[PDB]
């Protein structure tokens, strides 16, 4: 689905695993909280077990 980010400028929104960029941050390394509120800051949905993200 087409999700709007923070920014407001149109997306897409998926899971954390179809990215490629979002891909590469979990296979990256580094992982700390500041990366989780990002993500779930980027997020459209409100559920803790169902794990989503917005990729323009």
């Amino acid at each position: 689905q087409a999700c709007t980010l923070p920014n407001n400028d149109k997306g897409t929104c998926k899971s954390l695993l179809q990215c490629d960029v979002a891909s590469k941050i979990i296979s990256k390394k580094p992982r700390t909280a500041q990366d989780e509120k990002f993500l779930r800051e980027s997020a459209c949905g409100f559920d803790g077990q169902t794990p989503k993200v917005c990729c323009p």
